[PDB]
């Protein structure tokens, strides 16, 4: 009755979970199109909406619900299994129903996370251009001890052309690319000097409104794998700093080729959480 998406063992999240670490008491904010809080395979602890006319506990798009399920779908006898199933999940709506949102709403969501004491921030979103305030917000959250993770982008490769987007391009943010179940780079995965690590982003099965499950493709799918892994690293070593968690993830990654295309490589949660 419960399905295990290929990405959980690929990054070896099942081995840390096996040890008894499943993200308990770690707070993760999913900044996205919201979350269908009523989904039976999810438990949303709280949140905030910075999008006019939509509450935080509803998700008219699906993107937010899918991403959240990858970070924390509940470990039970139904649906799917998240990377960090016992995490404290918070839905921070910064993108509307059409999957777009303003920089100020995004910045407000980042600051909210920061202020409410989140441990991890997932941003499965990107822009061609960043901004002063946005860099300000991610720099302060990082300096404040928050692990900021974002989707690198899905514009692929174009010669030695840097295709990484904002906010993944900022050095205080972990830029995550996408691989498939074969551990090969997804053709849509953005490339460039700032690419830091890779996670499963192709053919990812997760929670989807209403009360169902679906398969999506995107660096948006990869990011939550790293946000979840960071949660597992913290559940095991509550002591680590944001920089140390980050270092653990890129330092222990499985090499797959050139940094321009793969960053340090595919993450390996077992190794990083040693
Ligand atoms: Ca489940
Ligand atoms: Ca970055
Ligand atoms: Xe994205």
């Amino acid at each position: 009755a419960q399905t295990v998406p290929y990405g959980i063992p690929l990054i070896k999240a099942d081995k840390v979970q096996a040890q008894g670490f499943k993200g308990a008491n770690v707070k993760v904010a999913v900044l996205d199109t919201g979350i269908q809080a009523s989904h039976p395979d999810l438990n949303v602890v709280g949140g905030a909406s910075f999008v006019a006319g939509e509450a935080y506990n509803t998700d008219g798009n699906g993107h937010g619900t899918h991403v959240a399920g990858t970070v924390a779908a509940l470990d039970n006898t139904t649906g799917v299994l998240g990377v960090a199933p016992s995490v404290s999940l918070y839905a921070v709506k910064v993108l509307n129903s059409s999957g777009s949102g303003s920089y100020s709403g995004i910045v407000s969501g980042i600051e909210w996370a920061t202020t409410n004491g989140m441990d991890v921030i997932n941003m499965s979103l990107g822009g061609a251009s960043g901004s002063t305030a946005m860099k300000q917000a991610v720099d302060n959250a990082y300096a404040r001890g928050v692990v900021v993770v974002a989707a690198a982008g899905n514009s692929g490769s174009s010669g030695s052309t840097n295709t990484i987007g904002y906010p993944a391009k900022y050095d205080s943010v972990i830029a995550v690319g996408a691989v498939d179940s074969n551990s090969n780079r997804a053709s849509f995965s953005s490339v460039g000097a700032e690419l830091e690590v890779m996670a499963p982003g192709a053919g990812v099965y997760s929670t989807y409104p209403t009360n169902t499950y679906a398969t999506l493709n995107g660096t948006s799918m990869a990011s939550p794998h790293v946000a979840g892994a960071a949660a597992l690293i913290l559940s095991k070593h509550p002591n680590l700093s944001a920089s140390q968690v980050r270092n653990r993830l890129s330092s222990t990654a499985t090499y797959l080729g050139s940094s321009f295309y793969y960053g340090k490589g595919l993450i390996n949660v077992e190794a990083a959480a040693q």
